[PDB]
């Protein structure tokens, strides 16, 4: 009965947002990770591409799908019949933007956001930071999954 | 079959904590209020009295009961065959020993806490601030359940 | 004759807004709310609209008066007189860049920097995100004043 | 007839203090220096110290006065026919918690508190860290009114 | 000829600690931890177990010193003929009261602070929190040298 | 023989810059000023400007120099046969991005960062904030060394 959605561009998929996958998985009977695009700017990975570097790192959790969308996060939310938001947080993370949307979020469609801090081995990962270190050679291969680093790597190359 | 605790002295419960228990409730299977009691520290109502003012406020929530406990959260959480926390934010949490709480809970005991911020309503009230503004006869009554302010001025006459 | 400016890009102005106007309105004798315009971005509506909307929900504050101003603030506050300004502080407030400039603009030009949160209803909106939720069909037509609601609804149409 | 209260417990009141009871004087045609005392604890000086202290200090302030206060302090405020506070910001200030009492103040009594960052020199002195370094040794005069640390150092001798 | 002293009360010496030692002992010359006492509260190891306990862990590192000491840091580090501190910051330090010290310290010694962040696996351990989850039985083993974990159990038994 | 690495745009370098500066070559065997610059973003000064504006304020740190470089930061570290970086922090620093760029910097490379407060005199000064105010005609020379206002006002005529 429960669910919780996972957003993010996921531009592309690092460990630290595994470790939010697998919490979230753990702790909710279903989870969908929301893949979320603009359609007005490009990024590193197309959508495909996104999407099957997180299944290809998911595959042990049964409970998780994965699918993209655009708009208004609770519109995709609430379109699954749930109302819940996992949502990592890491070193980093603007979290009072994050608690401005939160609570935008309670307001125009009642959806709840859970906050959880991603592990501290994974905590100072994020997509920008780890594109920008292996752009200039730095070895980001401990804060990604298989599923990524490689074709990250192909990608700048 | 999910579920989560809500930690906290709760002396007196306010509406802050009520909202948060609401989306625990709506959210997991199963949530355990724990009513976390000091033996150096006695508040101003007994942990009878904190657990009553709970059950009053909490009566349209099925799947929430109301226990209290001793030491270790972490082992109140993992003796009921649950490992998730819900802990509410306001104005005024420190949020960084939160964090700190959070990935130590993590740590010794596999336990996730997950983060909820309780509406901007509710945002300011806590339990410590309610008594001290009521106590030289300021109105919180907005701020917490009806019963509990009853109480509150009682305790307080 | 004392007084305040309350400064901003306003594009729309909001309730947030407008809170903060209120209470500056009502502590300083003269206020004088400064629509600072950009060299890009152009926002969503153009600076005599931004001002009408202003001077709409305004209607009953008779010490406030609207104006335009590009250049450094502190020119814009000493030129009318004053040395103060008023600025607001919600949910998402960029509070250390807020601080870094109250202490560049008294350096420079003597004027002094007062904070006010804004209520806690009004606490998690911006003209920005204002924006971009209403672009997706979001409803926030209670964080807006009636008649800006409106024009933004046709901005969009 | 605008007017603010600076509130505080001032044992002793420093130059950050002064600071900020300089720029309010500067903005409000009336100031109240609030001396707020305590149930314990009992300070370094006593109240009628505390007053005379900030009353030599502030004597080219001809629109300041200076009252002790027990209870809320928002009583305080509104029986001097006020509903404002001026509370200053220094390098330490619990800001979170300020904003909580903020909150709390403008819903139980509608009044108003403006935050001001007191002067970069004078941003890293606090009354309880003067009192412990001037205690082990070390030369806070740069810090303090000429008046105030003399006394302080007859507190200590 | 450069030098560093690490402060802290050291009851006991976390692994957080023994990190920022081994990173000061790397880039100093030398390097003293100082074991800051407040002779009016006891704490729960003495003096020279807290000493010990350091000593026995930092063994490897031949430019590191410990000496215990008490009142003004700053004096400490002068009499010493150095002129830095070098503090830990983990996830619960309180860096604005840091901050606050930091330039307190410059101001009346004109000695340098620089902060350095612990390792993320131990950037949650505190003395304080690691006494307080082993005082109710949980496993803090991984957190603490070999020198503290048993000498602590030892003290709460 | 210890050493560190200052980096920065330093566009143009800023008193709050020096300090920092200062206090490293105080307190390292060899310090340098890293400036790195952004083949995309071409600021307001070339890069040989901004070395010679550099040299001119550090005239008398026998112990500094002062170079170009690109790419990683810890390479141009490693490169050079060092392992720490010290960084200054002023209000307005996004101290949690510093921090994410730490803890990533010490992962890839096993660089350490050492962070320092600048002077409170300095610390509201930032090299993008001199450049607006002066484009306006506001004055910053007590905030930038005597050479680069010289400088500024040249690049601004």
């Amino acid at each position: 009965m429960t669910g919780a959605v996972c957003p993010g561009s996921f531009d592309p998929v690092t460990l630290g947002h595994l470790d939010v996958f697998e919490r979230a998985a753990a702790q909710f009977d279903e989870v969908i990770v929301a893949v979320l695009i603009n359609p007005n700017k490009a990024g590193m990975f197309t959508v495909d591409e996104r999407i099957e570097m997180i299944r290809e790192s998911t595959a042990d959790l049964p409970n998780l799908r994965v699918e993209s969308g655009q708009g208004l996060l609770v519109d995709f939310v609430r379109e699954r019949g749930l109302n819940a938001i996992v949502k990592g947080l890491r070193t980093g993370t603007d979290f009072e933007y994050e608690l401005q949307m939160a609570q935008m979020n309670k307001h125009i469609a009642g959806v709840d956001t859970f906050f959880v801090a991603t592990a501290p081995a994974y905590s100072f990962v994020s997509s920008s930071l780890a594109k920008e270190v292996a752009t200039y050679g730095g070895d980001v291969s401990a804060l990604l999954p298989a599923s990524v680093h490689q074709r990250l790597l192909g990608k700048l190359r």
